[PDB]
């Protein structure tokens, strides 16, 4: 047999793994399956290690993989939190900086000062904000312990998570037709 | 969508991965490549768990895989050494119990002492010997600390890892077909 070609055809199905799993990871993060979500994050951390050299689109991948793991954690190496950690990848990715980008970008940055608040570390709710960043007034917020004030009820975490659901819903769509879960769907048809 | 196909269909691919990183884990196990073979074991590890009921053949595939772990980590929850586990799992795993069997079988018992005197742990060889236990002849190479005895020689680390290498490759074999790795090869050599 020949090492190199035996070698190839594991790194096809390590990369046909990935699109799998990050679909699967997907799913999980849309209907709220949170241990599926661990479950299938463990499974693609483990087949990314696998991965040496990434195309442009494998690259998307894992970091929308990554995206999603800190934001499940974020009411849960490095000294930031999870959500500010997600804001980090979020600004990093390779994709349009449209509509829906800027509002789950700013849904993140205010949910991440007040799942301190909600948590009741308000000296961490302040050492957040002085790392993200009106600002004056949103200093007054957090300075007077308003974690029920309108700002923070139009920006919740509840229209983050909303937000941030129907963009995994295009990642879902255009990955629906990967050659994993293709393959695993006709099996699952023919029986039946 | 269905929420009970879709979880079928993620059933059926993880079915897939199980074998495929069997495979991937007996080539590295095979070759001696060592950090390969602690990746695989690392993805083997995180797809089974994302499987809650197996086949009699899909746990015939995980008990192989957590083997070939044990004696990987031969010479490196509980209070036993990796090939006295090892050695449980070789005598638990639904198969024939033919010649290879015994081989396999009888050198693991020897090289579970022979590692602790290699090491220079000695009163854990005596240990390993009371847990797994001609006894007193084997005792006494164990109290004399002759670590080179002809015994030793005949029953080597070098002899139970030919074997059980032998081993590998009928199950490398029979697995050699499997859906994930023969249609990675088949990409492979379409590009060549
Ligand atoms: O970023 C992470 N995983 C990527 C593949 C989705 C990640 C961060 N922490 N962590 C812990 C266990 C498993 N995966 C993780
Ligand atoms: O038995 C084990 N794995 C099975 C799938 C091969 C196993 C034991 N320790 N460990 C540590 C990291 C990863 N896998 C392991």
């Amino acid at each position: 047999e020949d090492a190199g070609l035996v070698a190839e055809a594991e790194a096809v199905a390590a990369g046909w793994m990935l699109d799998f799993l990050c679909l699967s990871l997907c799913r999980a993060f849309r209907d709220g399956r949170s241990e599926d979500f661990r479950r299938t994050r463990n499974s693609a951390e483990a087949i990314i290690h696998g991965l040496s050299s990434l195309t442009a689109c494998q690259l998307r991948t894992i970091y929308i993989c990554q995206f999603l793991t800190r934001i499940a954690a974020g009411k849960t190496d490095e000294r930031i939190t999870p959500l500010e950690s997600a804001l980090m990848i979020w600004g990093s990715i390779e994709k349009e900086h449209d509509k829906l980008h800027e509002e789950i970008q700013n849904l993140i940055k205010i949910q991440a000062i007040a799942v301190c608040m909600e948590n009741g570390n308000f000296k961490e709710a302040e050492e957040v904000f002085e790392r993200i960043f009106f600002k004056s007034k949103l200093l007054m917020i957090i300075s007077q312990k308003d974690t029920f004030h309108s700002f923070f009820q139009h920006f919740s975490y509840n229209h983050m998570m909303e937000k941030i659901k129907s963009y995994v819903n295009y990642v879902l769509s255009e990955k629906s037709s990967t050659f994993l879960m293709k393959a695993a769907a006709k099996v699952v048809e023919s029986k039946r």
